[PDB]
């Protein structure tokens, strides 16, 4: 086997074959006839080798187009497979870039594309008559002559079409596969001639694929390049045959952008969307363009995961591109299996390592290879990645174009209301044993104190592991357990129609009672005024607790691990950073990221419980199938003293995802941080970190990344408010910041500083940067309204209603203007009604999604009444 793997490594397209077709190829390299079989398996493109009993006189696609080389391959009887294989692959890229300069210098020379046609092939016709086009576009640019070539092209195009009709079947495929391309052409320019000026036809020329040519290259094969919207793309001169064309429209030049705005921060490309969209279609139509043969990866369709492993390594190799077609359609073992390698060779191309490991094997990787994975709806919605790969890939929305009886029956319904809550939500449960030994804190009308204490001591153990909803759920409900059984029927039917009005059940006024005002008609007040915040509140006030932070459990509580789940707007790290600052302890970060930082994160684990130092695990979830297998018998059981005297382990985990295992979940504490920084606040916390890096572009640039964080800070302020703003909750990550601060730079660092491409730069993030997740047309909306307000200003913008932010001046400093950014954030206040008056919808959805909140809140604690 390890000369099959040898020979694996002399010529890498054999990790396609697999171990049955290359030991045939190994053996019958003297009759040299059999291999040509083999050849659309590890090619993609071509067919069969075309011989002359003497040498290699060229090769066929599958499609029947003969193609010639321009080096015959000699045989003899003493070669191998390897050699001529070898000698075939650089032949057959040289003859390819032979023709295509032929074309060019033949094009270039007056000639007739009818004539050019049958004699070459046609992807050099196609480069060519594009680099043609474009180049005679960008002079058109400047002398708006756009009428002049309209006509040329149009001419051309009725040139083809009457050639079409009188052609044979073999070259028909080529003239409608020129006249596709000749369409979009003459799409473009009719769409650059209706432009008013020359700003509206270079924010159209940005989006369109720009094919140009390096003179003083002398490295031929490096010639040709590809510039959209400024990123640039080597064009790989592979051959592709006659491939079936798209029709190009507006979305597919759209889905193109975000591939090369992926690829130029070498980020792998995924976009998901229901089937029959054309997803797969669109990334072989993006490998066509740049001359490359994308090799599709066929999920859940009777493949065992040996040959994927053997496909990804060959991939890695040979540096071409892969498609996951349909990767949702996958069995857990496999789908966690392939996305570690997927993430072991994304991590390889970000960071540049020249050898990775996969499959325990030791192997290069070469630069330019690239996975793109599409994703076929779900069924609970739109399928989604795992959570290994969220950090790695930009997702984009691809679519068409007696005393202890009393105190007994009060505990089985403060039980039972708590596993009702251990019921709805998989992180919120409680075992009994945690109850009996919070019931034992309570000693350090003996009855009616014992009872009134025990309910303080519930609210205050049991209130950390919940959120703010089921926090005022259980306050409720634990304040009507009390005063329903201690106080009159009159109290309960008065709280009842109260808490009906706060629901939509039954509204009814009734008296509030004789003389009970000073007890009541507090909560009625806060009706008839319509405000749930304070009423909602006021049962929380009536337990007269301090409500226990986060520092107060664990210093009071006796154990070593700690769950703190929450939601993706907000991390628990800060919190600890104070918090062990406080208690002068120590802080790890053991990222939870590969292979080698599972290893680095058991090793860490298994001395600093020895030496007695906290340590944090950041997103347990996304490797929760190591967890299972050995973290979960790690700090299952409890061993001794050593530990619990030194050692406490925090574990950062996130509301919505994937399950944590039970009893694992059990075992440890619950915590849940739901701190929700203002606005303002998160504006200082965005700017506060760019100058830990410095900036190095220009004075430009720093107000360009003012903006960037204010725009930030304004789109995650309008994600929390789910019912009124965004349609569905969207998750926005400092990943959006980094590629909008990237395209900020790119845009500045190649144009005057005139005030114009606030024309281009506005629509690239609402559409690209932004817009990438978002699938409903009216939240993209939205955002367009948004950055279309946060972007565009002439000297003066107001992008809150207190605060104006004005132009950089010219005396260009900017450590000056660093500090005049600070000063203009220090002068703000942040009014009461920020929420409603930063952000342009009016106060009364504030009040109608406060209304929302308030009856989900009343409608689940009568629900969780009338049951016991």
């Amino acid at each position: 086997s390890t000369f099959l793997e040898r020979q694996r490594r002399q010529f890498p397209r054999f990790y396609f074959l697999g171990n049955d077709d290359l030991l045939k190829i190994i053996g019958s390299g003297k009759h040299h006839d059999q291999v040509s079989k083999f050849m659309k398996k590890m090619f993609g493109s071509i067919e069969s080798i075309i011989f002359l009993e003497d040498f290699i006189t060229g090769v066929r696609s599958v499609e029947g187009e003969v193609l010639n080389l321009n080096e015959k391959i000699e045989l003899k009887d003493s070669i191998q497979a390897q050699e001529w294989l070898n000698i075939l692959d650089t032949e057959i890229k040289l003859s390819v870039f032979t023709q295509f300069r032929d074309c060019l210098g033949q094009l270039k020379d007056g000639t007739d594309i009818e004539v050019v046609v049958s004699k070459y092939i046609f992807q050099a016709i196609l480069l060519s008559a594009q680099v043609m086009w474009t180049e005679l576009v960008e002079k058109c640019l400047q002398t708006n002559q756009f009428s002049k070539y309209w006509k040329e092209v149009d001419m051309k195009i009725k040139g083809l079409l009457d050639k079409l009709n009188k052609s044979s079947d073999n070259v028909k495929k080529k003239i409608e596969a020129l006249l596709v391309e000749y369409l979009h052409f003459n799409n473009v320019i009719g769409q650059l001639k209706n432009c008013s000026t020359k700003e509206e036809a270079r924010l159209l020329w940005a989006k369109v694929q720009k094919f140009y040519q390096k003179n003083d290259t002398l490295d031929d094969l490096n010639s040709v390049f590809i510039s959209q919207s400024g990123y640039l793309l080597q064009y790989k001169f592979e051959y592709i045959g006659i491939p079936e064309r798209l029709i190009y429209t507006p979305l597919l030049l759209i889905g193109f952008a975000t591939l090369t705005d992926s690829l130029h921060q070498k980020y792998g490309g995924c976009f998901f969307g229901p089937a029959g969209t054309g997803k797969t279609e669109t990334v072989k139509a993006f490998g066509q363009n740049l001359g490359r043969v994308v090799v599709v990866f066929n999920c859940d369709d009777s493949f065992d995961y040996q040959v994927l492993s053997r496909l990804l390594v060959g991939i890695t190799q040979i540096g071409a591109w892969g498609c996951f077609d349909q990767f949702n359609r996958l069995d857990e073992k496999v789908l966690s299996a392939v996305s570690a390698n997927i993430q072991q060779i994304q991590n390889g191309l970000q960071v540049g390592k020249s050898h990775i490991t996969l499959l325990e094997e030791e192997t290069p990787l070469s630069p330019h290879t690239a996975v793109f994975i599409t994703l076929n709806p779900g069924y609970n919605g739109r399928s989604e990645l795992p959570e290994n790969l969220k950090k790695s890939f930009r997702e984009f929305s691809m679519k068409s174009p007696e005393e202890y009886s009393i105190i007994g029956k009060h505990s089985v319904k403060i039980f039972s209301m708590l596993e009702k809550f251990g019921q709805f939500h998989w992180f919120y449960g409680i075992s009994i044993g945690q109850f009996l030994s919070c019931f034992k804190r309570v000693f350090i009308t003996r009855v009616d104190e014992i009872l009134w204490l025990l309910y303080q001591e519930v609210y205050c153990q049991f209130s950390t592991a919940l959120d703010k909803k089921f926090k005022m759920i259980m306050a409720m409900t634990m304040f009507c357990l009390y005063k329903f059984d201690i106080e009159s029927e009159q109290y309960k039917e008065a709280v009842l129609t109260m808490i009906g009005v706060l629901s939509e059940s039954s509204d009814g006024v009734p008296k509030l009672t004789v003389d009970t005002n000073d007890d009541l008609r507090y909560l009625w007040d806060y009706v008839t005024t319509k405000s749930y915040i304070s009423a909602l509140n006021w049962f929380k006030n009536e337990f007269f607790v301090d409500e226990w932070n986060i520092a107060d459990v664990v210093a009071n509580s006796e154990n070593n691990y700690f769950t703190m789940a929450s939601e993706r707007d907000v991390d628990g790290t800060f919190k600890l950073i104070e918090l062990a600052k406080a208690s002068k302890e120590s802080l790890k970060i053991i990222p939870l990221g590969s292979i080698e930082n599972l290893n680095y994160a058991q090793e860490e684990i298994s001395k600093s419980k020895i030496e007695g130092g906290w340590i944090l695990l950041q997103n347990i979830q996304m490797s929760l199938s190591w967890v299972k297998t050995y973290l979960h018998k790690h700090v299952e059981e409890t061993k001794a003293a050593e530990e619990h005297e030194k050692f406490k382990m925090f574990m950062t985990c996130h509301l919505t995802g994937d399950k944590l295992p039970a009893p694992l979940l059990q075992r440890t504490d619950r915590v849940v941080y739901e701190d929700i920084p203002g606005i303002l606040d998160t504006v200082k916390d965005l700017w506060g970190s760019q100058f830990f890096t410095g900036k190095i572009s220009g004075v430009w640039s720093v107000y360009c990344t003012f903006l960037l964080s204010w725009f930030h800070a304004l789109i995650t302020a309008r994600t929390r408010l789910v019912p009124h703003g965004f349609s569905k909750k969207y998750y926005f990550n400092d990943c959006d910041f980094q590629f909008a601060s990237v395209y900020l730079e790119n845009v500045l660092a190649t144009n005057s500083t005139n005030n114009i491409p606030w024309a281009q730069v506005r629509d690239h993030i609402a559409t690209i940067v932004y817009g990438g997740k978002i699938d409903e047309e009216k939240d993209l909306e939205v955002v367009a309204k948004l950055c279309a307000h946060v972007f565009c200003g002439s000297d003066n913008l107001q992008i809150v209603p207190g605060v104006r932010i004005p132009q950089p001046l010219l005396q260009q400093s900017e450590e000056e203007e660093r500090a005049r950014l600070t000063a203009i954030l220090s002068n703000t206040i942040e009014p009461a009604d920020s929420l409603s008056s930063w952000l342009q919808l009016p106060r009364e959805s504030i009040l109608d999604y406060e209304r929302l909140q308030a009856k989900e809140v009343a409608s689940s604690t009568e629900q969780l009444l009338q049951e016991m």
